């Protein structure tokens, strides 16, 4: 949101805080799901390969909005986490 | 999307058989709500559920893999290039 009445200075600094695409991770995934037969020992390799994308896509998440959460005011703050509690 | 193919009624009646939470928001919102960003604790957080993530995905893959298998191969086409166009 679109929630929180940020002011001009505020959404300057977001734009400012705001790797490659888990594509050759899709591929290995289409092989398993279109392979004649299962082979879990497979899957649980491109599983564990995942974790890793997982992990880099996480962590700058939570770090961006982490630097989001705190250049807002105290009311802002407030609805930032009240709105967190209503995502999904 | 496997709706999208024309299943036939033995491939509704195949997939109906081979068919047959916030406590982890709650440390994320832990992590964004503090007054510095403590990666140690935030890749804790994220390795936390990784068997849970495990069985879920493996369960998942091979659904897909059981459900791409009853597929006629001009259904199996038409699931393959439309894999090749998502995400
Ligand atoms: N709230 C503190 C807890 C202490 C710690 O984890 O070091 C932090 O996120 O850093
Ligand atoms: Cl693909
Ligand atoms: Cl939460
Ligand atoms: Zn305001
Ligand atoms: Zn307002
Ligand atoms: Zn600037
Ligand atoms: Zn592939
Ligand atoms: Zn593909
Ligand atoms: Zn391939
Ligand atoms: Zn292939
Ligand atoms: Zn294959
Ligand atoms: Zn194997
Ligand atoms: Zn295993
Ligand atoms: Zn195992
Ligand atoms: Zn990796
Ligand atoms: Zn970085
Ligand atoms: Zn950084
Ligand atoms: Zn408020
Ligand atoms: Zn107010
Ligand atoms: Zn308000
Ligand atoms: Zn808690
Ligand atoms: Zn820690
Ligand atoms: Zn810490
Ligand atoms: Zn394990
Ligand atoms: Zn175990
Ligand atoms: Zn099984
Ligand atoms: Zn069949
Ligand atoms: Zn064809």
């Amino acid at each position: 949101f679109k929630d929180l009445n940020l002011t001009d200075a505020q959404k300057q600094q977001i734009r400012e805080i705001m790797k490659r695409p888990p594509l050759e991770e899709r591929r290995a995934m289409h092989d398993i799901i279109a392979s004649d037969t299962f082979d879990k020992v497979k899957a649980e390799a491109q599983i564990a390969k995942m974790e890793e994308q997982r992990k880099a896509n996480m962590l700058a998440l939570m770090e961006t909005q982490n630097k989001i959460y705190n250049i807002l005011t105290p009311e802002q703050k407030k609805q930032f986490n009240a709105n967190f509690e209503k995502r999904l």
